[PDB]
């Protein structure tokens, strides 16, 4: 059965990624929260003015936050969001393999789909627990490939 | 069936939950918001259930239920959890013996990220287990290695 987890290996990001959701950096953490309920989403992207990637927002980056009483009104996100070097991105050619397995390593929900542009990491979309978990009721299902 | 996607298919069909799940983190009702946001960081998880006097589930909190509280206009911070939990008969439960893949229906239909795995007893679920998203992309990873 090896040549079938080969061909699993080879289901690339393109066909399963979700919608990227953004905000800029210069956004209050009362601002994001308010997204986060909107959007309903678990993980926002963080862009800067030109708009390439600087960081992401969690649930759990903003429960700190709001436990943490500073003027969260006034508040910035780039102060408490997880920063670039230092995010686990992806890019649509990727495999959706590698990617659940980052999801694992990393201990996160969520990748951003990124596009190497001559402006830099622009967002394109993303992939989380969700879509795996789509990828898998398809298999089961015998609707893939 | 007749191929190897449709005998990959018939395998994750037949897994159980009993097989796939993880410990479940379980709080009583009289705990406050703050006591609960606490325990999500302690345990690191993203859902709590919340269980009463007898140990019986009475309710789910996740992440953004305490995010949502713990920025009220009102002060929910220092109240009881009960005040605040998705509350039965509105909670989607599961047991060992029933389908994994029944139960990602489930998580994407619902759109939750985790189901309580419970024992009926006679007085109420008793909550044994935990199955979440992370489970189930773990299960898509062995597609691969195994
Ligand atoms: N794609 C990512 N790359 C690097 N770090 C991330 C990424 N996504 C989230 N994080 C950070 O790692 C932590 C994990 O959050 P996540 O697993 O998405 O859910 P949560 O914090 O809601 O339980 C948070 O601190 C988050 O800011
Ligand atoms: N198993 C469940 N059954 C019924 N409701 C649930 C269940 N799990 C979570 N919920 C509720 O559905 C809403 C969405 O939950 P979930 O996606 O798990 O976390 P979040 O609110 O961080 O996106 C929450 O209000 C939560 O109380």
């Amino acid at each position: 059965t090896q040549l079938l987890a080969d061909k699993l290996k080879k289901l690339q990001v393109k066909d399963f990624q979700s919608i990227p959701v953004v905000i800029h950096e210069n956004v209050s953490v009362y601002d994001a929260i308010c997204t986060m309920f909107l959007e309903d989403v678990g993980t926002l992207f963080v862009v800067d003015r030109d708009a390439v990637l600087v960081g992401v927002l969690s649930r759990k980056d903003l429960l700190r936050a709001s436990i943490g009483q500073q003027e969260l009104t006034s508040v910035p996100v780039h102060i408490i969001m997880t920063r670039m070097p230092n995010i686990t991105v992806c890019r649509r050619e990727d495999y959706v393999m590698d990617i659940a397995k980052h999801l694992i390593e990393k201990q996160i929900d969520a990748l951003p789909v990124i596009k190497d542009t001559d402006k830099g990491f622009e967002v394109i979309g993303r992939v989380t627990k969700t879509n795996m978990t789509k990828i898998l009721v398809s298999l089961s299902e015998n609707e893939i490939l």
